[PDB]
């Protein structure tokens, strides 16, 4: 029987106790990463997210600062590839730029064979050194030329130029890539892209936040997330038809969260509860395992939610052989209004609910995840238990899925100095407390959960935040990128999987 | 009877000699900028210098300098106005960034009502302090989406899209604005953008640059040229068919340098500097005199130089109301082969010449104008009476134009500490020494300039030399970048213009 511990203090960073061991023999441990928060604009093109932060620099972090040359693995691929062998890791997730590949957005405009090699000698040189590669198509870096000609995601005209950008990518690496991801977190872009402007490409109401060039809240989000599904869907379809003979397997990447109640005996913050899960998760896992949306969502929002044709839905339904699930935190929910005719209406307020990391007792929900200097009301928690609800969930409400992890960390301060960067021991905290209970939700509830890749490899580019935080397992010095050096969490990891 | 200096020491700063009473009352003098230079990305969206800055670092500058900060103009847009007030100036030369009023490119693609705002108030700003606006549409910084789309200006869909841009200035702007410039320095883009793969985009031959994306360098300066030329010319015929009523003058920006033979007694030496003005000059000047290249440029390049139709002809013949000269310098030129069978052909070997700053029996043309810390041989030196020779042609050549001087200026070293940089008195000399021949040639051959910009207003990023060089008649700091204070050369301008 596993115990598991929730509160400080934890003792799960002993791999007397927890190893990887303690997980099946073929399960991979790894690390991820993306290209815009890596690699640096060095022999890209520009995408939205060089777009946004140059266009709205407080909107990249409170430093202003952007993916220009950040780590520079451009450069440094190889120094990358060093930390995952150090580590012994057996799988890495990362990106690839579209605009590196294909830096005028549609194919048929040429090619940029560098950028090829570039991912070909990350990729040789990965598997040479016994690494598994999970490949993102999409980690949210449209090429600018796409936003400026037809706003991307916002176009039903993003599907054939997504399709064939993928068809590219499995021809020219499908031979030795086994595992792609197509588009990252899929209710990121939709909400905060396109309903709060916190994310490239930075579209909302005008009364949401005056500075957005264009937009609607209330109804782009839902385009958006439509749009998302669709070019997914027509990516795993040619994947599937065109591309069997690689032998790989093709999934989308969700973020996931769990939702407790604000308050577990009140009816009405239940509701909210399942609400959320609907309007978080059920916006693209209805229609993934179903082809339809949630009926919550039917209801709520209406004439604003698009619908599948029936070829659509066939498309969309079904179209993973796996899921990439990335897992940060939890939520408590409580009942908030929808003001559907309110200029400010936004489309994460159809929900219908409030979300908070304190109950209505006062119990926060776990230890500190991320610190709000501005307003520390708004400090994030995190809730180790949330990793083994979310998986159990995904399997009995979503037909028993294969899935990977394809993201799980935390931040610390990047006021902190070099020393107290290295001595993180916060991370291996939070990293090793979720490990105990994905091996626990494994064991106890049989969910089919194959690999764990936690972010980051290194300290990189956190959207929105700038170089004001760091989530590396290993350092990078601002002033000189060139090495990145193992913390105590990567040397805590490094241990863990070979004990 | 004015006499000039050519070589140091120089003695024209002495505003008793020398000063704005030296010319007709009417006169303007004053300052320029440019908007990829001193604006910033927040705001906007994303351009080719951004995009090429970002591809391809080490294009930008040695220290990897780009726009994304820079001076900050577009925060302290009043601070440079503060500067042209206390220069008592009556001409500011500067640049709308297309894709801050257009961020997507094309009109219909929607406006930035916020970008709009940006420049009415500038443009309020300076004829509230008695300053006339000369303003660029286009200095180089095409929307990144354009030329993702259909190359920029290689394609003819360049011509539609620049004139509903300048469609949108003229309609926004031209009740105020009455001093139009369409393309800034015609022979640039072409040459270094398409042949050398210098400046953005960056497309060349393979084996003139093999990290260039694409490209041919021996056709697309041709046909950049050309498509230049016909997007100036429908902006002009828009102007004046459509807004007369606004009572302004609009027209071309052309690079200009003398050229003078590498040896004045050798046939050979001379036929190459009488090249090298058609190549140079001709290659634009033709056209917008003549509708016509040059003939030795029809003769030389044969099936890569495009035709004009009747139609285009007429349409660029005569495209101007005045023209925008800038100079910097003059070279000294020889001939050399065209070797228009070899890969590594460029259109800039059409001239047949090879350019430099030391005569046959050794003599340097003047003082140093940029020192090349990698090749001391490739330093740079200037020629003050370049410019007189320049205003002299383009009179008896070139049918006796309006002209303004809409830029001259010289660098110094960005190694160089504050002090020394405020401390600016081989600036004062490059100016003075200029301004004394521009009086000349005004008085002795009766040639139309009515106008004069020196380069810069304060110190900016420059072109391919990031923030290693600084042209401003005022110092910014670059750790706080606010104030902009006059240097020695911008004290010595305020006495000349007010002495
Ligand atoms: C998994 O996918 C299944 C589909 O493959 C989902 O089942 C569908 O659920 C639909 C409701 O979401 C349901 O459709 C309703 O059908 C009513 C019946 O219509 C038939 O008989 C009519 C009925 O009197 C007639 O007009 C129709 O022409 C048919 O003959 C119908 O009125 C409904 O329309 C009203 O409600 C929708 C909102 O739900 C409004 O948008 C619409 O304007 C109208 O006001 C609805 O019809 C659907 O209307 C929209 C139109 O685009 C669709 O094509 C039309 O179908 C549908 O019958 C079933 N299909 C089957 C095969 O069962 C399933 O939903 C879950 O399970 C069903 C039983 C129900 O409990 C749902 O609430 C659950 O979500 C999906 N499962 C999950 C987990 O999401
Ligand atoms: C200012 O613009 C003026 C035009 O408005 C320029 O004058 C034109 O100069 C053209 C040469 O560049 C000249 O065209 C040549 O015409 C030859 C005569 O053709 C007529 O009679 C024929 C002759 O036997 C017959 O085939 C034609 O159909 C006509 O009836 C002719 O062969 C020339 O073509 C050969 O040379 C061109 C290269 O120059 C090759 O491209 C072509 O394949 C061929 O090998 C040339 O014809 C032009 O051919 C190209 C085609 O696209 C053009 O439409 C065709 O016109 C033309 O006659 C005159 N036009 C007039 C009205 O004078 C003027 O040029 C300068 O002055 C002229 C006198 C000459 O000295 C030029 O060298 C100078 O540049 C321009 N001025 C300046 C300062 O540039
Ligand atoms: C978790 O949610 C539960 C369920 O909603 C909360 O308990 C409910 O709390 C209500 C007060 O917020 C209680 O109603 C009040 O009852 C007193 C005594 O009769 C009365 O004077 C009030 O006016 C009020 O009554 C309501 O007034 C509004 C009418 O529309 C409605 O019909 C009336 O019910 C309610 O009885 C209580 N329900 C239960 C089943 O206990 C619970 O609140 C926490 O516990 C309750 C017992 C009370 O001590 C609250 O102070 C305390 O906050 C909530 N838990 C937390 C931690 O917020
Ligand atoms: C400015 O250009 C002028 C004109 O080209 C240069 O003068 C010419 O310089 C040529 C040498 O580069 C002289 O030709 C040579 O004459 C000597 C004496 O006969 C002879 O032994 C040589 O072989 C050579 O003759 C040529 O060989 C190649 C054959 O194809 C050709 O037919 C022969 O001419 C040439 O006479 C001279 N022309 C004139 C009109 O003086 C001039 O060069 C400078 O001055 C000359 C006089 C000489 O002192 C050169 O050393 C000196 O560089 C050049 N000025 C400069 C500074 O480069
Ligand atoms: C967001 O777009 C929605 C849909 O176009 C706009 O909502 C509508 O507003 C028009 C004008 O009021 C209404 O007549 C419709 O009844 C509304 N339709 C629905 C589906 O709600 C909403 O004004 C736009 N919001 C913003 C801020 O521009
Ligand atoms: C807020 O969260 C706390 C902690 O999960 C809940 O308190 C637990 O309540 C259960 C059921 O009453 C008790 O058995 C536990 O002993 C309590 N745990 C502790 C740490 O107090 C609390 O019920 C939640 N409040 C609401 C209103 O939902
Ligand atoms: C530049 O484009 C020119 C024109 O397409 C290429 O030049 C031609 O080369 C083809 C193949 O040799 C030739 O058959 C033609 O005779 C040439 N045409 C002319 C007008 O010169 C030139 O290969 C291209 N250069 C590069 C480096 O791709
Ligand atoms: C190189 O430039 C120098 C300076 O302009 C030329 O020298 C002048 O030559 C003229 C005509 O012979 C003499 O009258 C001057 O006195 C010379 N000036 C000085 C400063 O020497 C020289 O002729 C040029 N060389 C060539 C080969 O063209
Ligand atoms: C691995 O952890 C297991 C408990 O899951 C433990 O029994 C085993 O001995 C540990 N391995 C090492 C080498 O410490
Ligand atoms: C940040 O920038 C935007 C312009 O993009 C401006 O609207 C907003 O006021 C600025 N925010 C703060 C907090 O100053
Ligand atoms: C598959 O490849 C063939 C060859 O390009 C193409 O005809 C077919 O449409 C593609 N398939 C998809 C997405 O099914
Ligand atoms: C607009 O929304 C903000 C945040 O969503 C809220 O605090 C404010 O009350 C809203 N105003 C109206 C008019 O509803
Ligand atoms: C930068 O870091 C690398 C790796 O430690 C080091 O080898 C190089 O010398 C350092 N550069 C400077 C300028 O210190
Ligand atoms: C790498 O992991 C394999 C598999 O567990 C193990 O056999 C090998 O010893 C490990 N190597 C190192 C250096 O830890
Ligand atoms: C201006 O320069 C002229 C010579 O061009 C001189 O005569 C005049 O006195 C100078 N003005 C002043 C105020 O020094
Ligand atoms: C500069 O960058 C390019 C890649 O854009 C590379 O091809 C070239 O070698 C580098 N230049 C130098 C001098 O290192
Ligand atoms: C002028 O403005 C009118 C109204 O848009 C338009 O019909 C006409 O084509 C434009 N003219 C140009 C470039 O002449
Ligand atoms: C290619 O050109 C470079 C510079 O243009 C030159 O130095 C070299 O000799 C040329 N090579 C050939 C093959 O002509
Ligand atoms: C930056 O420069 C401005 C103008 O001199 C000054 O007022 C401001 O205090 C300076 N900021 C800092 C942080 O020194
Ligand atoms: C501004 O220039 C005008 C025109 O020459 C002159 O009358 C006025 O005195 C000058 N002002 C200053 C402060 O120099
Ligand atoms: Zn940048």
């Amino acid at each position: 029987e596993i115990t598991c511990q929730e509160n400080l203090p934890f003792t799960c960073g002993n791999t007397d106790a927890l190893n990887s061991s303690s997980f099946s023999s073929d399960f991979i441990f790894g690390v991820a990463s993306s290209a815009y928060q890596i690699e640096g604009t060095i022999g890209r093109g520009l995408n939205i997210w060089d777009g946004f932060t140059h266009r709205y620099p407080n909107k990249s972090g409170p430093d202003h600062g952007n993916g220009d040359t950040t780590c520079d693995s451009f450069s440094y691929w190889q120094k990358d590839i060093d930390v995952l062998d150090e580590l012994n890791a057996t799988g890495y997730r990362f990106s690839i730029a579209w605009s590196r590949i294909i830096p005028r957005g549609k194919r048929s405009r040429g090619v940029n064979e560098k950028g090829i090699d570039y991912y070909h000698g990350l990729i040789s040189g990965l598997i040479k050194k016994g690494i598994t590669p999970f490949v993102t198509l999409f980690h949210w870096d449209l090429p600018q030329t796409l936003q400026d000609e037809y706003e991307g995601f916002l176009d039903p005209q993003i599907i054939d130029d997504f399709k064939d950008y993928a068809d590219l990518c499995f021809e020219e690496f499908g031979d030795s890539v086994k595992y792609w991801l197509t588009i990252n977190q899929l209710y990121s872009v939709p909400t905060r892209g396109y309903g709060s402007a916190l994310d490239a490409p930075g579209r909302c109401s005008p009364t949401v936040d005056p500075s957005c060039y264009a937009g609607n809240s209330s109804t782009e989000p839902y385009i958006v997330a439509h749009h998302q599904l669709l070019a997914h869907a027509k990516v795993v379809d040619l994947y599937r038809k065109n591309y069997t003979h690689q032998g790989g397997k093709i999934g989308p990447t969700m973020i996931t969260r769990w939702f407790l109640p604000y308050n577990d005996t009140d009816r009405h913050s239940i509701a909210a509860t399942e609400r959320m899960k609907e309007f978080f998760l059920g916006w693209f896992m209805g229609p993934l395992t179903n082809g339809t949306y949630p009926q919550i969502m039917i209801d709520t929002v209406g004439e604003r939610l698009p619908s599948f044709s029936p070829e659509e839905s066939n498309l969309v339904k079904g179209s993973y052989d796996f899921l990439g699930l990335n897992y940060y935190f939890t939520q408590y929910a409580q009942p908030s209004p929808n003001p559907v005719n309110s200029t400010n209406h936004t489309a994460m307020m159809d929900a219908g609910a409030k979300l908070t990391y304190i109950n209505a007792s006062g119990h926060y929900i776990g230890p500190l995840f991320e610190k709000d200097k501005a307003d520390s009301t708004d400090n994030i928690y995190y809730y180790p238990k949330g990793i083994y609800s979310v998986m159990d969930y995904f399997k009995n409400k979503y037909y028993n899925p294969l899935i990977y992890v394809t993201e799980n960390g935390i931040s610390t301060p990047g006021d902190e100095n070099r020393n107290q960067s290295m001595l993180d021991y916060t991370r291996i905290d939070y990293l090793c407390s979720h490990l105990c209970f994905l091996n626990k939700v494994i064991k106890e509830k049989d969910v089919n959960v194959k690999g764990y890749l936690a972010w980051a490899l290194g300290d990189n580019y956190e959207f929105n935040k700038g170089f004001t935080v760091r989530f590396g397992l290993s350092y990078i010095d601002w002033n000189n990128v060139t090495d990145r050096d193992l913390k105590k969490s990567g040397q805590w990891y490094q241990t863990f999987i070979s004990p």
